[PDB]
């Protein structure tokens, strides 16, 4: 998975 900002 991914988290945050981008």
């Amino acid at each position: 998975s991914y988290s945050g900002y981008s």
